[PDB]
């Protein structure tokens, strides 16, 4: 609703109530693990390659970014939340009348280099900042030397200055004077003075006085941050006003890897490099690592880790998440090559229905151009990046791998004996001339088969999905809208058109629309209805019968 | 019935008579707080910001207004009620012999300036005010002078007099006298000449005498203003009748701030400062505030304090106009960032059906750029504002608050305590993609849950509403009339169209229209009805249930 | 209705009544910014170029007026209408005895050069006014000597004189003389003598009098302003009337750059330069200047300030406009090459759906041939200009810009994300052998999808322009009708017409007749209408799948 004119009127008048009520889930895949790059603690939004690469520097996430991309041909590359465990710091360093620090964390940012050696010709400092592993060598210059005033009046000598609030050197007047005495001048505070357009435009009103900005970079610095200029003479020099601290701040804001602060005045330094980056050292737990994926919409995570203890404490978070209406699934994988005895005991400690194990490694072949022999878990997220490419309850069974080969090539018994314990295997496709490499099954820990919707994972992935869009719609729509008598019939009209749209996606089988009973009684909505789950097809039975037909002429 | 005409006729007539019956509820919003400008103990209503900025001239007060009317942007601006706390008196000064005083109340009137001079070619006075904070500076320039007389005759003198009277010590006569006698009297005590034009017509009928108004023209002054003047020569003189003090009042009674008034004599003096401009003391009891409300309709009222004690006093003045037919409601907040611990004490200590606690505080963006972080009552005020918003018998649960950010961000489990124990809460939401504010629940402070009516802001307005209608109406039009035999079906019929009504505006959600009963003996009016009452849903159960189907072919 | 004629009359005639009803939106967009010329705190409407340059000589306003009328050249160059912000004041002068006042406003008025001198070959005055900076000369030679009066006859003393009107000192008659006493006096108060050419012709109609004007400009002054002469003799020569001042009122009254007034005596002087031209200094807050916008009639605006108070400042006024019943819409840039972070924080601060950010600033090759590199607001109102040639419903998406360059040149990454975050971004399109720039969107800084007529500029003009013409059609034509038994069937082909008339022009999308339903009660009308919006496309979805074919000879 929307009333117009929002004011009330009591005249003689029109009004009119403009209405626009009507006519107005991705599943999301998580990582985490170690890089080169980016800082700890900060989970990002990936969409491009290069995004992540130039973010993300190297290490086994970059190639695991790239194995969930990559993983799935005939699909799109859905987006990805990635996140670095390791504690580490940034390079920082005490030099001059500044304290630099770096924004990039670990050992690489050492090598940055910050120098302000003085080209006295353009009478500026030269910042020459230098990352060598980045490529990264560039020169600036014209700091300081914001723009020029020169007196040309009558009087025999004349004088200014910037006078600063002295407890914090915060600029808060411009006065020109001769002698003793102010020819004008130009109170910096609450006002058009707040910027050097105002200084320029009304100085070059007056006859007696010029003001033009320089070519040496048109930054309108603020006023406040001028330098303190302390009756400077002005007669036989057009003098520059300089104001290098602002001059900083508005050149060199979002220009390289270098922060700065104070701890002065800033004077020339040699290019010295910085020091204290640090990789850090890896958390006791990943829990409150994996508690800053805790409200960012992921649905799948992957662990890029191979130690027991971590798988336990991924299933106890996305436990607790999903228990706190935040439902997520894992897949983890035990290192290399190991025994189905191992896997078993795996499954054993697990036993999560919202877990799945990957017994199968194998090798991939990178972008880089290395045949990347990578862990079972590697396999997991590539499994995960292919589940993500699919849409809301498909399965990932028979869907191929797309890998160059694997190192351990499992028979039928073994093939049997691990879906049965309830761990994920790959096999590979020697029935025909263009054999290929395929998923078995999507089984999860919890083995128990009596109930599907634990045991699959594209049964329980609906079921969450469903039950979250539609707690989440009914709590925004009708929370606080009265208990009228059209209330229930609104309410039911709302579930069908929910229910008939996801039978339209096919994300549902079928459902009784007859059988939505909708009852009301004060605060409180009753509701009850019935869903056919859509399933997946994983056994066909073929009774095949031969007959003889008799032929006439 | 009014026939026409009123009074009888006996002759043979025509006699009509006509009945001009059967051809032929607001929401208010109060507040009390400090400001730079209106009267003290003044209930002011306010339509439009303009109105209370210029009233308001600024402070805390016109701010909690502001974001009052922003805090609906889809719904009306409804007129709201303010109220200065503060004691202020306005200046004034006692120069001369005119007590000039000022209109706003504060010490900002202080800055006013008042002077006079007078200009000998019209004979006449001038005054001036200078009020630069709101950009004022006028010159009343010529001062009286309303219009001349001039002498035209044979006869060897001509003079003019304006009597002044004792008794009244006001202008009683003006009369054109020469030598020795009254050439033609113009008596201002009664008759057509209380006014100037009067005289002045009346002058041109003599042929020894003509008048004319003034180059200025438009002063229309009363005659019994005129200044005491005798038998001054107007032989060969065009002479102005001066009439001061008329012109005094017009120029300066509705112009500008500055009023005036004689304490002594008139005349001319230079310019000066007002005096006495206090912002005055503010009261340690809100009562000697709330008790100057009256029967304006105010309904919802936040007072601006964080204080205990104006707290309980707000409670207690609502609860006694309430019992005295005046239903109100009131909504509070507690400084920055109260810790839960006191928000439960200040829960306890109210304990009121008719008082709301918000625990939240946070910031505000407003008109002038201005990132306003305020106190929670502040929010208290947004909340009362959204409430004025929202029609009769609708919540502020669910609802956006539009707030650009908050102190304390409460988990579940505290707004889930805050909400056990009768608290107002506000919550920021990670669960959407695009994360909003919104209000949690329009729960009192009064904690018997079994009683809606009282526990729930909209259930204990509709039943208000409802109630004060329904009793007014009664009492406007059937109760302590005349007695009769048949007003009882009248009665039903007039319930049952009120009922009606109310359902059809969505008040309430039905009623047995069949149930009701009107009984009338000697002047009892007994009625006896049922109303199914209005609510707003905040619990739904969703009772899924999944089956398998088969398919044949 | 037109009755014939229109006094009625009661005699037995023919009467004819005429009625001639049935015989028989703009979008104007507005500016505001810097200029060197043009009166403080006015509005000037601008259509033509020539208007626009003499009106503003030279700043900022005029070339964003310029880039606007050469942002669509395959459009319209409709009306716009400018402010400007400086507080300048003109230059003035008093030398000669007489007030002199420049018609520019600023610094450029001090050019201003003005002199006056006697010509010694015909006793008359000279003047000459020259402004060099538009090249301006130009003399009033022989200024007075209106017309000669001469005398034929014998006789000793022939005189003639001038009186004035002692009230006032104005020319009230011209009497001549001849001997002792009057032959003819022309009246110049009321008569048949108001102009001096009755009297030329009249004098030159007496039997021993002569007259002639001086063929130097037509001067025709009226008989007001005639100088004073008292017994000048007219045998000697034909004397003449002078009247120099007023002569010089009527030549320059309308001509030229300077005006005149008296200061007393008036005399010549030397040529000398003006004085006192002074452009000021802008103020804090620009809120003040947007009041003459009020009432102006005018849909787009766009300030010359990258300030964010000024932003805001528009921001709350067209609010206050749209509340009002007149909307607005604003669009903004941010400076110049601002970052990402800038553009989030700038749409974070302003937050409106009746607010548009644009990011890109570029180049543009004004007609002077300048590359006039140029900030985000001057593109802002490039884009204003575009919408304004837009008609109403249509959307600047994917619209070409014509710019020359750009400062910023976005990946896809990057536009994807300021098209997300509510910022109006600019692509450069290489793909095709004609390279060029498209606007990516219209999205508004309001950032949801829920409502796109908050969210789209198009739908929400649609929307507004609909709502506001319907208004003020319906209180028109409806309000103070009769409430007669076909009104509501009028007022339902009326309706119908006008939507079928909107329909027609592609305004909006359909609308369906049953839903159009009038209801009279009472003094109001109560009416429901659907209508389906407009829409622009904005996304195509396509489906290709093969097959095979069989081809039989």
């Amino acid at each position: 609703v929307e009333p117009f004119p929002r004011r009330p009127i009591t005249r003689p008048h029109a009004s009119i109530e403009v209405d626009t009520s009507g006519i107005g889930s991705e599943k999301v895949f998580c990582l985490i693990g170690q890089a080169e790059g980016g800082e700890p603690n900060t989970v990002y939004e990936l969409r491009n390659y290069s995004q992540a690469k130039r973010l993300f520097r190297s290490g086994e996430l970059l190639d695991a970014i790239e194995l969930a991309w990559g993983s799935n041909p005939n699909y799109t590359a859905g987006r990805i939340l990635a996140m670095r465990i390791e504690d580490a710091k940034p390079a920082s360093a005490e030099i001059g009348g500044l304290k630099i620090t770096s924004k990039i964390y670990g050992n690489v940012a050492n090598n940055i280099q910050v120098g302000l050696e003085k080209n006295t010709l353009s009478d500026s400092l030269r910042l020459r900042v230098i990352f060598q592993d980045d490529r990264f060598n560039e020169v600036y210059d014209n700091i300081g030397n914001i723009f020029t005033i020169k007196y040309k009046g009558e009087e025999a000598n004349a004088t200014f200055s910037v006078e600063h609030d002295e407890e914090t050197q915060k600029a808060s007047r411009l006065v020109l004077k001769v002698g003793d005495q102010e020819v004008k001048s130009y109170d910096l505070t609450g006002g058009a003075y707040d910027y050097t357009n105002a200084i320029i435009t009304d100085i070059n009103q007056l006859p007696d006085f010029e003001a033009k900005l320089s070519p040496f970079g048109d930054k309108n610095l603020e006023s406040s941050k001028l330098d303190k200029i302390e009756n400077a003479n002005i007669k036989d020099k057009a003098v520059y006003v300089k104001a290098v601290f602002g001059d900083l701040e508005k050149q060199t804001a979002y220009n390289g890897i270098v922060s700065f602060e104070q701890l002065k005045t800033i004077e020339p330094f040699e290019l010295t490099k910085l020091k204290g980056g640090t990789n850090g050292e890896p958390p006791a737990t990943w829990a409150d690592k994996l508690d800053k994926f805790a409200h960012e919409g992921g649905y799948y995570i992957v662990p890029l880790s191979s130690k027991q203890s971590v798988h336990a404490e991924v299933a106890s978070f996305v436990k607790e998440r999903s228990d706190a209406g935040e439902p997520m699934r894992a897949i983890v994988g035990g290192g290399f090559n190991e025994s189905k005895e191992q896997l078993f005991g795996r499954q054993a400690s697990l036993s999560n229905p919202r877990v799945s194990l990957v017994a199968n490694s194998g090798t991939f072949v990178m972008d880089d151009g290395r045949k990347n022999h990578v862990p079972a878990y590697m396999v997991a997220v590539a499994l995960g990046g292919l589940a993500s490419g699919l849409e809301i309850g498909e399965s990932i069974t028979f869907k191929p791998l797309r890998v160059s080969s694997l190192d351990q090539i499992y028979e039928s018994i073994d093939l049997d004996e691990l879906n049965e314990n309830g761990i994920i295997s790959i096999e590979f496709v020697r029935n025909r001339t263009n054999t290929f490499f395929r998923i078995v099954d999507d089984v999860t820990t919890f083995n128990d088969k009596s109930d599907p919707v634990k045991a699959e994972m594209a049964v329980g992935e609906a079921n969450d999905f469903l039950v979250s869009e539609l707690k989440v719609q009914l709590e925004d729509q009708f929370i606080g809208t009265r208990t009228i008598n059209t209330s229930a019939s609104i309410i039911k009209d709302f579930i069908q058109s929910y229910l008939g749209r996801k039978k339209r996606d096919n994300e549902i089988q079928d459902f009784p629309a007859e059988d939505v009973q909708v009852i009301v009684e004060g605060n409180e909505a009753r509701i009850s209805m019935t869903v056919y789950p859509i399933r997946s097809f994983k056994k066909i039975s073929v009774s095949l019968v031969y007959k003889q037909q008799t032929l006439q002429a």
